[PDB]
């Protein structure tokens, strides 16, 4: 009760500090009258921005490097597939469910289960299997081939959690299962780039897991937090440090709901990881 | 816990299971009287000593402080006796752990007795669904009030917690199981206190006001929920996981905790409490 409440106070204060002012120099602004942020108040830390036209950030919490982003707006699809291609994406985790995707009010393009042409990019996907994660939650696996004029064809593994519960929170147990599936798909594809001699492997802003739910601050932060607690080398980090690093690297809302922070506390607890600093 | 301790736990439990295996017309197990099918599955029998009625495959279980009734899903021909058990028991909560998909598969012969209104010999029942409660990971408990009316007898209302979308394929995590054990306890606690303010004589009877729990055979998911309910009680602290599964098996049959995945939920919950797995 006590330490959790204190953890919330420090994170609320940080959040308030990070709040976006009008045309805030810390946050990426829409250059050119195109809509950049899907939600007016979930903005992109400029400094860690991957591209000027996407609301997406490079995050690194300890040893864990990922890209967290919002679900791309229809107009952002070509830049979004360019980000996935240049990054040589070892795994793309989509945490928005099929019910969310299919509800047109939300305007979330089904870009990875269909084949399409986006400016100069042609993509096609193939479903290869479903993997159970626990409690009936299933990850549907797809191969996304991105082809571009004059450029190489890049294949991106997609882990889609098709039936992520729209109502309840996902347990820490299913979250750890999903973090582990995401690391193993990433490890495998990374070793394929390595055996083919891609320069990609030497460049630390490449081969990063790309993770997004709808806005890229709730579920996204739950999974990234779990992937960090999973890598041994992150031993020294408290929950206070991890959420803090995510917030100053994307925006103040990373780990948006209490239900998401409780999953991070449960996992921490199971490791003897500290919640707070001191 | 350690792979080693878990493996030893499985050895002790397998030996007990083999000690308890039913011989032909075994005196420890309830035998079908006449040409009436008693057992929904012929290998999953009913311990005679703790049996509730001679015509049901259902047992009184008491692990430490926790008293429940575990039964198989009643066969069509057992529905009147089943409703009599639920009424005489003054059942505070009936937890049904078989999903809607299982119930609707006619090959399985599982009568949908709690979501419909019907007449079974002299008993008339009716249900009303009152609300769904979310347990975690998209699993939902659908709540129903079952009213059992019988000629010359009182009308009794049984709260039903139905886990409508219990996953048919995977195991249910310890987190959702803990959420389900707690809903069941709270529903029971409430109906128990209504009988108490009304002055029910039943609250002093230790064979009454027991949670009735059943899945399909009443040995797998049933054993998972009952183990969790025992661990939610402070007076059961001294008991290892070996003692709880061993008592359940001697009180019903030795298939209680039917799968390894069921045992692993019990080990995860145990671990989170610093409860021991083994005895010594």
């Amino acid at each position: 009760p006590e330490a959790r409440a204190e953890l919330s106070s420090r994170l609320t204060t940080l959040r308030n500090t990070l709040a976006p002012a009008t045309n805030d120099p810390r946050y990426l602004q829409a250059c050119g009258g195109e809509k950049l942020n899907r939600f007016r108040d979930i903005q992109c830390r400029r400094q860690t921005a991957v591209r000027a036209d996407l609301n997406a950030n490079y995050i690194q919490v300890g040893n864990t490097r990922t890209i967290a982003c919002q679900y791309p707006l229809q107009s952002q699809l070509e830049s979004h597939f360019r980000m996935l291609a240049e990054n040589r994406t070892p795994v793309l985790a989509v945490l928005a469910s099929s019910s969310e995707i299919a509800n047109q009010r939300f305007g979330m393009p089904d870009y990875f289960r269909q084949s399409g042409t986006y400016g100069s990019i042609t993509v096609e996907s193939k479903m290869t299997q479903q993997v159970g994660l626990g409690d009936g939650i299933m990850a549907d696996m797809y191969t996304l081939t991105i082809r571009e004029a004059g450029q190489k064809t890049i294949s991106v593994p997609v882990v889609h959690v098709g039936n992520w519960p729209d109502q309840t929170a996902v347990s820490s147990e299913v979250t750890k299962a999903l973090a582990s599936l995401v690391d193993q798909t990433a490890e495998t594809k990374r070793n394929m780039y390595e055996s083919k001699g891609s320069s990609a492997v030497a460049d630390d802003s490449k081969l990063r897991p790309v993770i997004h739910c709808r806005a890229g601050v709730g579920r996204t932060a739950q999974l990234i937090g779990a992937m960090c607690m999973n890598d041994s080398r992150n031993s020294q980090l408290s929950v206070e440090d991890m959420v803090s690093q995510m917030r100053v690297q994307r925006n103040g809302i990373m780990v948006q709901k209490d239900e998401q922070l409780d999953v991070l506390i449960k996992l921490a607890e199971g490791q003897g990881r500290p919640l707070l600093n001191s």
